């Protein structure tokens, strides 16, 4: 379901789009969040997704947050993916302007070898503060199973093709 992305590897496939709108035509089975810690989706990639989801994701987290408490750095979860998905994994990456350490970013793409397929945003990159050429070189030397990455900036994304 997949259509006009730009092979990187064997398994990780990119494209500039916006992922609420990829996820509304794809209806993918997982969906990958940039969430933080507590849920809270406020901004970024998150907030875009859970506004696409007239905030069902954020009542949905909140009572994920709870029961459970919050989640590491570099772990997820697995919540509904309401209207854009089948599955939302919520990932979390090293948030440098929080003062996190970038070695977790490994450990946060780890967390996408559980699903078979995904649609996902560059870890850690935007709002996170990290540099998005780094975080699409650990995808590429962490994650085994077929990922694909929707680059929101224009710019950003002919900079990460050009410099693979
Ligand atoms: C509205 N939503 C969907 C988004 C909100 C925010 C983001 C987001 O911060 N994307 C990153 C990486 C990327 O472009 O994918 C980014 C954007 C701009 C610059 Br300049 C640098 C990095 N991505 C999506």
């Amino acid at each position: 379901s997949f259509s006009g992305y730009l092979k990187l590897t064997d398994n990780v496939y990119i494209k500039n789009a916006d992922i609420v709108e990829e996820a509304k035509k794809v209806k993918p089975t997982v969906v990958v969040n940039a969430a933080n810690v507590y849920l809270k989706h406020g901004g970024g990639v998150a907030g875009a997704l859970n506004k696409a989801t007239n905030n069902a994701m954020q009542v949905e987290s909140d009572d994920y947050i709870a029961t459970n408490g919050p989640l590491k750095v570099g772990g997820s979860c697995v919540l509904s993916g309401h209207n854009l998905a089948k599955h939302c994994l919520h990932v979390v990456g090293p948030n440098v302007n929080k003062g996190e350490d970038i070695q977790l970013l490994k450990s946060a793409y780890e967390n996408f070898n559980q699903h078979e397929v995904l649609l996902a945003p560059l870890l850690s990159a935007g709002i996170f503060g990290a540099d998005p050429i780094h975080s699409l070189r650990v995808c590429v030397d962490t994650v085994r199973t077929n990922v694909y990455l929707a680059v929101f900036d224009k710019n950003l994304y002919d900079k990460l093709v050009s410099s693979f």
